[PDB]
């Protein structure tokens, strides 16, 4: 009957460990579900590490039309848009919507290096309040989600306040905002998870992650029509179910969710 034990009858017929936060910014009404719970980011990071470049961008140590040149060597698994550009390259605006709306694997390695590796992009985070969330390796070990590690994890609670500091905050220059904002818009990956589950009507940007150990992530800002924002991060791992039901796991999160905040 209550929303956290809805998720719990959800989360034993997934057979893994389910995170959920919410965090409303019309009212700063939270909701967690193992939200102070350690999960794998895998991709889900993304969305942070192209906010750390903007960032840097708006110090004006990092431009959007700069060019990176790579090659077949640099081509990590996963790589849907940057396999397309060896012989061209990518600036770093594109990178960086390749790396959000894709989860292209060595356009994420690509800006880390232009940030300055896992621990440039930890170091960020802390900068900003984040003194939870980490990355520590590369695509694509990163994705290894071995249960009990702590490398390359998050929480879900701590990952929403980071995405409102980030998207709605002061920490990026309006014009950053706004680009990591469409970004997210524009993702490719996440239409069978929590946009799923959402009113049509809703405007919706995401980062989805996927990784080994039945891991299967989603964290997403969304705008009800004429309503505040609303930052959600569903983290799923362990979890003993097929790839299609993972997704299905994230989208009945997001459809519990609305159903709990709307009555
Ligand atoms: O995902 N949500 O947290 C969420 C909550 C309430 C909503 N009303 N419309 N869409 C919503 C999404």
């Amino acid at each position: 009957a209550a929303l956290s034990e809805q998720l719990a009858e959800l989360e034993k017929r997934s057979g893994g460990r389910l995170g959920v936060a919410v965090l409303d910014t019309a009212t700063g009404r939270r909701f967690g579900y193992r939200g102070d719970e350690r999960f794998p980011m895998c991709s889900t990071f993304k969305a942070l590490l192209a906010a750390a470049v903007l960032a840097r961008v708006d110090q004006g140590k990092e431009n959007l039309d700069r060019r990176i040149t790579y090659g077949k060597e640099d081509l990590v698994d996963y790589s849907p848009v940057t396999e397309k550009h060896v012989g061209d390259g990518m600036t770093v605006a594109e990178l960086c919507e390749a790396a959000i709306t894709y989860s292209d694997n060595t356009a994420a390695n690509l800006l880390l290096e232009a940030l300055g590796g896992p621990a440039a992009l930890t170091a960020f985070l802390r900068s900003i309040g984040d003194n939870v969330t980490r990355l520590d390796r590369w695509e694509p070990e990163l994705n290894t989600a071995a249960p009990g590690d702590p490398r390359d994890t998050t929480t879900p609670a701590a990952m929403a306040a980071t995405l409102r500091t980030l998207l709605l905050g002061d920490v990026l220059s309006p014009a950053s905002r706004q680009q990591l904002v469409d970004w997210l818009i524009a993702n490719k990956t996440g239409d069978k998870r929590l946009r799923a589950g959402l009113p049509a009507d809703d405007r919706v940007g995401d980062k989805t992650g996927t990784g080994e150990h039945g891991t299967t992530n989603d964290i997403a800002v969304i705008w009800p029509p004429n309503r505040a924002p609303i930052l959600v991060a569903v983290y799923l791992t362990e979890s003993q179910v097929d790839a299609d039901a993972r997704d299905a796991v994230i989208a009945e999160v997001a459809r519990l969710v609305v159903a709990a905040w709307h009555h």
